[PDB]
């Protein structure tokens, strides 16, 4: 049984999507989304309230932001997740790439990527589950 | 300033979408789909064989046993043979038999993925995953 729902997005993202569909010969927009959903479904991945799960969060952000760093800290503290180690490299005047080694439970860790990614100043956020 | 297109899905795919929304704390199907589209576009972008585009940034995450004989040197050999530029690496000691390492790389997609492939296929390497920026 097939269902449909509509997706909202900006012109910029739609342009990039349509360009790729033409370029790679995707049959439709739905097809690309289906394939990615399937991909996420079958993708390598890691259970209880095991509080010993390890993960790595990768974050690219504008390090000029006066309060961004404190906000990330507060989000980790609120989540009850432990930061074992962090590394910041400045890639250019604007951008810092940070790797964050995390430890906590599965539920909490899986919600960090979106929280951090939504902070203003943050340009990229991607979590990796160590398993 | 917003556009909507329809997506047609088998129920089981929609279920996977909906399950992930709740798991990761997405606010809607639209937000998650946008995220997926972005991630997919990056993949396809990296899937292009652009030898001359050496501007790509990635982080390789590796868990390995530092006790494995010659593994360290073997990994060193691989990086020296690699055309990628290592910007920074951090090694953290987890326990006796587990070291976690994050490797920040720059180069073209061919070299970066060849590196991932070669490291991941090593004895003593438990885990190897690449983040495409």
């Amino acid at each position: 049984s097939i269902i449909r729902f509509s997706v909202s997005l900006q012109q910029n993202l739609l342009d990039e999507l349509d360009n790729r569909i033409i370029k790679n010969g995707y049959s439709s927009r739905s097809e690309l989304v289906r394939d990615m959903i399937r991909e996420k479904l079958v993708e390598d991945n890691w259970n209880p309230n095991d509080e010993s799960k390890i993960a790595v969060l990768v974050v690219i952000y504008d390090h000029h932001q006066r309060e961004l760093n404190q906000r990330m800290i507060d989000i980790f503290h609120a989540s009850g997740t432990h930061v074992l180690c962090t590394t910041h490299i400045h890639m250019d005047e604007h951008n810092c790439l940070e790797t964050i080694i995390l430890q906590g439970n599965s539920f909490e860790i899986q919600r960090l990527q979106l929280e951090i990614g939504g902070l203003r100043g943050v340009k990229f956020a991607k979590l990796t589950k160590a398993s």
